[PDB]
């Protein structure tokens, strides 16, 4: 099972486990940020020359906040996986 | 009807094509975060995850792509603006 099939150590679960919730982050804050610019070229920009793209970012922002939080959620069970592995290693340690 | 300036149009860009820059950024660093995950986690347990990130790729791609179309244009509209406004003022003075 799970022991046997995974080669990652609980340290280098943890590591790749860093990265992906370091990618939520800054997705998330790419989001935020950029939909305020909307919101400011929508308030000083009258008119409708905007309109195509104001809607392609519309559509596309839901996907973009599932994204963000896949990665999260790829970290918290690196997180977990890696935590049980050690505790483990440890009890087997142990047994002899 | 363009209550920005040339300026203010170009400090917008740059926050788009930053935003475009590090979000595939991200992707891509976690492309081979996952392919890492993929070599060193023998069976399916991990698949649910691996489907649902490469569902989302495309997208993440398209948004990134879009952010850099905005730039773009952005800063087409500030050339053009600053020409019209230089145009208008070498007009009343000259």
């Amino acid at each position: 099972g799970a022991m046997s099939q995974i080669k990652l150590t609980p340290e280098e679960l943890r590591s790749s486990a860093q990265k992906y919730t370091a990618g939520s982050q800054q997705v998330t804050e790419v989001l935020n940020l950029l939909t305020q610019e909307q919101a400011v070229i929508d308030e000083n920009w009258d008119g409708s020359t905007f309109d195509s793209f104001e809607a392609q970012f519309n559509e596309l922002s839901p996907k973009i906040t599932e994204f963000a939080q896949l990665l999260e959620d790829i970290n918290q069970q690196l997180l977990k996986v890696a935590d049980i592995i050690e505790q483990t290693d440890a009890d087997i340690a142990s047994q002899i």
